[PDB]
RNA sequence: AGCCCAGCUUGGCGGGCGAAGGCCAAGACGGAGAUGAGGUG
DNA sequence: CACCTCATCTCCCAAATAGAC
DNA sequence: GTCTATTTGG
């Protein structure tokens, strides 16, 4: 029954962030910073105590940290504008973070908390309390205007998924445009709600249970984006029992048709969508194939890098012009202080010059126009420099997920390697350009998406020990030495004595080992 | 040529260059947080 | 000191209390 | 007296 899921809805791009939401984000950021400082003080005090059996001392110091955490609830929630759901969310995140840090230190790997700086991105939360002996928080309950959670979270127009899938995409997209009234904390003791105009693509099972929701705001290229994520407790799915066995193995051999990333071998024929056959290649028999990634991903990422370099060039030229003009002319006051050539010359970030241009948008001086001459163009190309990158990465991710789906649609047993990921990606990945491909390939992402699909769809997953498999030749079964002979493919064997493919032999070994 | 125009990816139609304006088709979809690395200024 | 990539691991609460009607 | 929003210890 316990299968948590998250459904996300995208707020309309024509929704300026209201002041209430901005203040909630600011308060959450301040709370996290204060918790970080308190934890750092606690860590230093524990170090000092150890620098002096002391468990009572440690226990006493820990309790004082607990009191300050409670006193933060008094400062931010009891006498502030923060919502008690946001505070609980941030406190839980901080507690989990410090627990993970302690676990890491126990092994011997050092770690520490790092401050951050507010930029406008953040998170607000809402928790749907369900006491014992209460009806479930089904989507029909949240869609009701006079329901229990009408002032906490209201998601109108829920249409049954069985009926939802029958509607055409036009009807599904036009009817999915709804408004969600979300509780947004307090304001001088005056509770505030926000009407998010959202677009919904999928709905929830009628038997779900909405545990909570959260609104996430992120700044991409200077433009705010908001997304509402709703968490529900879907009932579990019966695990599959019948289906072909598929073994998946990672690779990174460069190919003329893109970056080849994976090799899969199935014990029975698999059917692949015709929209993936250029990505998920399949041999004649349908039992083995290669997953390659297109070349457009690489071209787009290279174009983004070129854009970043051109931006650097333009910024350096503008810096030189600004320093020259400032030296040759007077300095109008900015930030209540005269402008100095030294400060401008040492500037690196485009943000400083963008802010200066905004301040001097209409100073009337010549350089102001020059400054605007840059600030316009920079704000365009910057968008490109990031947006295309995201799109490119998005494309790759989509492909991976699609591929994962097809496996869970047919496979009855999926096998994955274990030690052929980290160490192999560290050593045989083939340096700055060499390591660039692996970031663009990101085979670990494909592995993770496949694993997630198999877990969600009930497919059993078996992890095969890749130890002493790379050097193994399937046709002969002899361990060839590690003489970097595998820098290419195929590689001559030291057993039978013939060039054998390093990927097909590996996956056939995997299939043999699983069914033994 | 890019990026943007009711979630995301891919396409088609019609538009915008910081402002506009959306319409359709196919597919997939578990998010947040922190830490650790790799790099880049 | 600031930015980006990628890799791992957690987690997803509800009982008690006081109020507006 | 009944749903409801807030505080708080796991
Ligand atoms: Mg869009
Ligand atoms: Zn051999």
């Amino acid at each position: 029954m316990t299968t948590m899921t998250v459904h996300t809805m995208g707020v309309h791009y024509k929704w300026q962030i209201p002041e209430v939401l901005r203040q909630q984000l600011w308060l959450a950021h301040n709370l996290r910073e204060d918790l970080v400082s308190l934890q750092l003080a606690y860590d230093d005090d524990l170090k000092a105590i150890w620098s002096s059996d002391a468990a009572e001392r440690r226990k006493a110091r820990s309790d004082q940290l607990a009191a300050d955490q409670k006193a933060l609830y008094g400062q931010y929630c009891r006498d502030g504008d923060l919502y008690w759901a946001s505070f609980n969310t941030v406190l839980d995140h901080h507690k989990t973070a410090v627990k993970r840090i302690a676990a890491q230190r126990a092994s011997g790997k050092p770690a520490t908390l790092r401050h951050h700086r507010f930029d406008g991105s953040g998170t607000i939360a809402v928790q749907l309390q369900r006491q014992a002996g209460a009806p479930p928080r089904t989507p029909m309950v949240l869609a009701d205007e006079a329901g229990k959670y009408r002032n906490v979270l209201h998601i109108p127009g829920w249409t049954d998924p069985d009926v939802w899938e029958q509607m055409t995409r036009s009807q599904c997209r036009q009817s999915g445009r709804v408004t969600v009234r979300m509780r947004c904390g307090s304001t001088d003791g005056q509770p505030q709600w926000i009407d998010l105009p959202v677009q919904v693509h999928r709905w929830l099972p009628a038997d779900a249970d909405i545990t909570g929701a959260e609104l996430v705001v992120t700044r991409v290229a200077g433009i705010y984006r908001a997304k509402l994520c709703v968490t529900a407790r879907i009932g579990d799915t019966e695990p599959v029992t019948s289906g072909p066995t598929v073994a998946l193995h990672l690779g990174w051999r460069s190919t003329e048709e893109g970056t080849a990333v994976a090799t899969w071998r199935s014990d029975a024929p698999l059917d692949i969508p015709f929209g993936l056959r250029t990505v998920m290649r399949v041999d004649a028999a349908g039992t083995s194939g290669i997953i390659v990634v297109p070349a457009t991903i690489e071209r787009r990422l290279t174009r983004t890098e070129n854009i970043a370099s051109s931006r650097s060039l333009a910024l350096d030229a503008l810096r030189d012009k600004v320093v020259g003009w400032l030296s040759d002319n007077d300095a109008p006051t900015y930030r209540d202080a005269p402008l100095e050539a030294a400060t401008v010359k040492q500037w690196k970030s485009p943000q400083r010059f963008a802010s200066l241009a905004h301040a001097w948008k209409d100073n009337g001086t010549e350089i102001s126009d020059i400054l605007w001459a840059w600030f316009s163009l920079d704000r365009k190309q910057w968008a490109q420099q990031e947006n295309g990158r995201r799109k490119a990465l998005g494309h790759r991710d989509d492909l991976y997920r699609q591929i994962a789906a097809v496996i869970s649609d047919q496979a009855g047993h999926v096998l994955v390697d274990d030690t052929s990921v980290a160490e192999l990606s560290a050593r045989a990945m083939e340096q700055q350009k060499i390591d660039r491909r692996r970031d663009h390939a990101a085979p670990g992402g494909l592995r993770a998406s496949v694993v997630a699909a198999m877990t969600r769809d009930g497919v059993p997953v078996t992890i095969v020990a890749a130890a002493d498999f790379t050097r193994t030749h399937s046709r002969c079964g002899h361990v060839n030495p590690a003489d970097d002979r595998y820098l290419s493919n195929p590689v001559r064997c030291d057993g039978c004595g013939a060039m054998y493919d390093q990927d097909r032999s590996f996956v056939t070994l995997m299939l043999r080992a699983a069914t033994a």
